[PDB]
């Protein structure tokens, strides 16, 4: 009947059912194993937390991120979380509703494959059906034209999609996304005199990065003024009490998506990754491209991105093509609230692989159905 | 009651009511198909998108002609447009309608035979009349006696016709047309600086031709100042905002129409041919055929084609035998017009090839009452 | 059946069964022997005299402690109490009872190891297992979380326990123990006029050190009353009715514990040292640190220690962070009490090393089940 | 005297002089700049570097090809290449011979007259003169007549050469070439699990491409016996010791030249670009143009490309019509062969453009003399 | 004329002069202040003592150290040991000297703007350069290629440096070093029985540290043999006769580099430090880069540490990458060598920061000349 639509992002698990308009499971994807011995024998100790578990324990816990850049690599670990998300989140059957997953473009294609095999091995999964994070995110914005603009903390990606054809020839990978972004802040934060090191002060991070980084308009400029005044200078509080007092890195963290540079990275920054997606696009339709560039994912969520892009394209483009970037509230969710839309969808109700098709034609169907 | 007139040419299928002065349903003649697999299931994707559709999706569909050079090929997709003509634009019921089609001279009888099967057992067309384009023409300039230089998108052809008296043995066809002078601007423009190459693209060209080429007088006076001076150079808007500049092309592309050697093509250019047609025609009547040289069909609309082809033949004729070219206002739906003309005709009821006469006779009535 | 527990602690050797709510055996980690010669025969005089027997006769009698900073060193001599502590005290058959002995973080391995050769050869005890007192502490006080400062007579330690896991790199260790606050009485008695010296006058001492000493609030505050009034100045009576009069040295003793420099410690004082094990610990989990200080053993028992330790640490501590401190009634026997829950613990049975394990595995079989 | 013929191709820089049957340098079109800062003073660094020290250096660097699908773009790096290849690879004094360099037809006129400029005016070059590529790989295989199929890293291209007499209308170009296939490999290794990203990495699947790729003479039977067996599997070794495994993708990134809707390329592949320039040409000669196939560039010295391309036209021309390709060794070199024997005919003298002469005509001049 | 070379080092100050092949100043980076009050009034007590000094009345010491983990924290004693650098030992007039100056890379900026205030401020230096430790250990061995591995007694880091390109974004910092392990060894001495507890006695421990201990090759099969026989067990004389004997902690401490969970550092060791430095340098260098691995620094003086390393890195990285660990004799003092070779070059003179230049500019050229 109902499906569970299942984002299983690299960073935040997603999940909830079709025909909701929010997920209602949404924990971090990470899996977290005791840094230290234990003593305490009646103490009930997990040989390892996941989730919001592994939130709460952070400190003693060697953190796990079962999936990097877009791909599972951990499968053990990735099971785990899914088996977290179905029986303790959700609290539903597996196997009686279908699943609908989601993937990055262009992710190698033994990632589909085992997580398929996973789905109806291991959780029985009547049907199950795995779709692209942008094509999904462009259902949420309720769109048939545009570029689809999906920066999570995995991977960010550019894919052009025109009255509901994609263009897969243009899809445009960049690994260059959040996870990437915190680093480099701890990194950055370094130099500032603030040494974090462990996976748990990596998520301390985080959690910086997502109340105190904007993206300036005119680095350049931003930076004249930052160094200049201490009005952008901005503290923050951390687990333990001690103050942390942000500036400079404050844009510079998130400048590094428009200028990869900062952290070695060769490719060009996301507003030349998008625009050369749109160049890759037959001339036909890049005036449409350039009207419906939809953003979405975790990272699009700094203030002032979208100002940022739109500057930056808007400058790349030829003057008269008018630069307009969607860039709607929920965002951080759109892929998932794609799902629940699609997976609602009569017409969707066939693109469903069933377990007895699995059986029978073998993994090369979950390819054979779209990527 | 009323007929349908439809000329299907090459390019812009034109159908209107006989005893309209204007088509009612101007579109081209073009079937797309999907060029990139698609993947928004609940879309309402089509396999295969027609005329006016085809223009609006362009960028993401292979474009095909079903005619070329005036031959009907791809009869699948002619039955499409036929189809959509007849049901999406006019909104008419053809079983209740004679219906009024066009040819140009010396197509190949198999042409006709197959269109002439379809209106009558596809479309159940009451009855059914197939006319030579360039004869049409002369009907909608009102006149009995003149040259028809008919040059379409397809194929450029004369036809001497003298007081109601066509003379077969004097038609000059020349596939040389408008789809050529389009493709010797891609080529063209490449030497310039812009690769267009895909079939949107040239659909793009095509725009660009009809707004910016124009026939110079004297090619190579003009080549000497477009080479001197910028005064010839126009820029030009794509759908994408990249602007074209383009200078001595704007009348080396319909200059090949005059020399025809420019895209290697043997046969000498339409002033020649149109010349060699009246040098055809018996002695008597070349006089009244030179005064009456009725140009139509849309490559005739480029601004000075008309002052050019006059000078062009008062070189080759006999000075004295004034040379007057008709050109008026609209000859781009001449052979339409000359179409309603023709079947509000009362006589012209007679011509009709009814279902009933066709089923007897057979496929070889069709030619039995013209060429 | 019933454990043993006994805390063969450095000053008090507390025992007990496993179940009972406090030690039912609580006597002096002491060992004296005659200091003179004896001549009345027939007297029934003893080579040596062990916990009370040598408290009542202490006077003629050299007092060793067995135990020092935590080790033992007289192995003989804590043999004989561990001896009394069963046969006379507890009255009780060793070898049909599981015993709980326990340590100070960080002894040398030696210790456990000798301990555990004489509970298995000497005791012929069922099975047994070494526990680390801070542990058990926190077990006392029904925690999994909290820093555990234990300190007793012969060593102040600090074990961070985060939700049942010891952070072991975090441990401090302090021998500035009760001992060393008892001898810095007899120096600074010595400063009043009060030669106190030998090992019963030490004893003595220590007596008064548990009824007038107190941890001033604000040392030197303190320190121009106590200079200034006669308010602070109280009186002891001694074994010997002469009266001691002690005003400065009531609250200069116990102060050592902030101050070590007082008794030529290098070490930063227990303020400083449980802060630091705090930074040590992970930024993730200190504020839970923060809100659980844990104080327990017989040291802790002044009056205002916990008081005064919360201000010192509110002092270094990030202003933000609630620093609480837990200093229940009893906590003196936590360490004991600890033992009693512990051994009571279905769980627990399963890390008992039995004697057949020991004789199997070998030595190396008490610090691979724990520290 | 000896002129110097220069391949300026579009990947690869072959120059030597006229008459050696080999050119004596040949490196890549490379031009680097240092993508870090750079920090040893004192090291002799450089603002960048050019062909093999770009190779030698190229995982730091940011790699350039001045030319793209023929054109050359980056004017500055040109000049660059040039400078090397006369001064550091040949070693030669510029000023003191006649150099001949090299196009694909239907490049841009301000290509070819921009090249032309430098090398009078920066070079100083005596005479100098520009010859098709095509025309010159003719020269190399001996013969008057046949098809062209020159395909470098830039660009594809088709030239009819019938008894000396080349046919411009028929030319093909298709800008599906090497560097796209080398891009298609760093698409469908992602696909595999082998993430390439930087340019020194798209250098690296090119190293991959010229030893592993090959073209399956039935590309679906290809597919399914490489989705059933591991005898396609075949290993790489990366400058870096990890092992690359890599099966279909062997030849599905080959076969993109006669599926170029793989890279979403709307042009049909090489076998009907070939074919439809044959259509073209007159009839009269068809039959000579398909007994003299002559492939020749590097993408040509894929395994089995003769072979595949002989069947695919095969099947597309009029059985009887032998169907001939000439396909020799060394034909990667065949356009630089061509122009020494060119060069090096007496004949051949009176075309070169003088520097005189250029500058007096002006720069028309250089397309006077050929296309 | 002649620079000074002052490798203001966490633990070994080492000045000299450039051109010098040996640091002519080599004491440590103490200052001592005296533990006890002091009574000699007459015996021209000092309030604090610097270096050797500090060495030899260190027992009355508190010993500090100003420099923790690469950062110099207690900016007061820092500038007096650079005073006694300059006067005391070099016995050199600062202000007529540029010196050289060395950092960790990713220190804080602070760090090398307050250095920079002092020099210029309090002891006029004409003209400063600080340079990265790990670049100048690479100019002494000679080389512009490697992984620099440089671990001293505050920090330990890994720069990855190709033909004279450092690679910023590979560098690792790890705070694991020389001060850490001799904490361990007081920890483990502890366990073994031996109390080591002021600061004094971590000095103590400090030369324990650097003439037992080694590396094992296996440390697991080096502990069966540990624990089995004595073989490993070797005695040391302290300042007091009291020998210690010292068998599993020999190759216990040292191993903390690999295994930093030892000390509860959440980071891989260095072998994987190292390892993922290159993985993160492009691929196109790895080769090279595992080929010059060059270690130095005071902790890689450790017995068998390159050949540990070797076996670990072999291991790590594709057999066939030739690992090739370069640690030459001298290399405790190769930071101080390529600052004398640095300062000493032609080129390199360029690169002062000159007082005139510092007063206009300001603080922030400190760091646009480098990082
Ligand atoms: N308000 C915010 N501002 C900036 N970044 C954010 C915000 N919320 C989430 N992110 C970042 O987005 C990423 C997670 O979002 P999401 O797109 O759900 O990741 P994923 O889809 O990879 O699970 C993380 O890097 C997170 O830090
Ligand atoms: N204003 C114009 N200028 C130049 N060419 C035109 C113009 N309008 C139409 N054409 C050309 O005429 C051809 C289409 O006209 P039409 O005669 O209706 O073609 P067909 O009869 O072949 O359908 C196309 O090549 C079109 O580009
Ligand atoms: N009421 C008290 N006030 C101050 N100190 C006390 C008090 N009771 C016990 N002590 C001190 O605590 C130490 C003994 O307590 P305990 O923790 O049981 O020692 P241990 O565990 O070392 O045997 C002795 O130094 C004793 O003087
Ligand atoms: N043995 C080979 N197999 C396949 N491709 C090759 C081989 N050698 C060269 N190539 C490809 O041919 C192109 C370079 O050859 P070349 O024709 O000289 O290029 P250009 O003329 O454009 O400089 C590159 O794409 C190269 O990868
Ligand atoms: N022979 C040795 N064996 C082991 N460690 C050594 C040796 N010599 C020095 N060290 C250690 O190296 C560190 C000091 O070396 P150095 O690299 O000069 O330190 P820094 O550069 O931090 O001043 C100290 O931890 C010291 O113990
Ligand atoms: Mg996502
Ligand atoms: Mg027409
Ligand atoms: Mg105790
Ligand atoms: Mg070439
Ligand atoms: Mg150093």
């Amino acid at each position: 009947t109902t499906a569970l639509v299942c984002d299983n992002g690299s960073g935040l698990v997603k999940a909830g059912f079709a025909g909701d308009d929010a997920p209602r499971a949404v924990f971090p994807s990470i899996v977290g194993r005791p840094r230290h011995q234990g003593v305490m024998v009646g103490m009930g100790q997990k040989d390892s937390y996941v989730g919001d578990e592994a939130q709460s324990k952070r400190g003693i816990l060697t953190l796990k991120y079962p999936i990097e850049h877009g791909i599972i690599t951990n499968w053990d670990d990735m099971e785990k979380i899914w088996h977290h998300t179905f029986y303790n989140e959700l609290r539903v059957a597996p196997e009686e509703h279908p699943t609908l997953l989601t993937e990055a473009p262009l992710n190698p294609k033994a990632n589909r494959e085992k997580m398929t095999q996973i789905m109806f091995e291991t959780f029985n999964v009547p049907a199950m059906y795995v779709a692209i994070q942008a094509v999904l995110s462009l259902y949420a914005s309720g769109r048939t034209t545009g570029i689809v603009l999906d920066s999570g903390d995995g991977v960010t990606h550019n894919v052009p999609i025109y009255e509901g054809y994609a263009l897969p020839h243009a899809i445009m990978r960049l690994d260059l996304a959040g996870r990437d972004l915190t680093d480099y802040l701890m990194k950055i934060l370094t130099e500032r005199g603030y040494s974090f090191v462990t996976t748990a002060e990596r998520e301390i991070v985080r959690d910086i990065k997502e109340k105190l980084c904007y993206v300036a308009l005119d680095f350049e400029n931003e930076m004249a003024t930052a160094a200049s005044s201490s009005s952008l200078e901005k503290s923050y509080e951390l687990p333990d009490g001690q103050v942390i007092t942000i500036g400079n890195e404050r844009f510079r963290c998130p400048e590094t998506l428009f200028q990869p540079s900062f952290i070695g990275m060769e490719s060009a920054g996301i507003h030349e990754t998008t625009y050369n997606s749109i160049m890759k696009c037959d001339i036909d339709i890049r005036k449409d491209l350039y009207a419906n560039n939809v953003m979405s994912g975790g990272t699009t969520m700094y203030p002032g991105i979208a100002d940022r892009m739109q500057k930056e394209i808007t400058a790349l483009a030829p003057s008269t093509m008018k630069i307009k970037i969607i860039a709607p509230p929920e965002r951080k969710y759109s892929v998932w609230i794609g799902g629940s839309i699609l997976a609602s969808l009569s017409t969707f109700q066939q693109m469903w692989i069933t377990k007895q098709e699995y059986d029978e034609a073998g993994p090369s169907i979950v390819h054979r159905k779209c990527f």
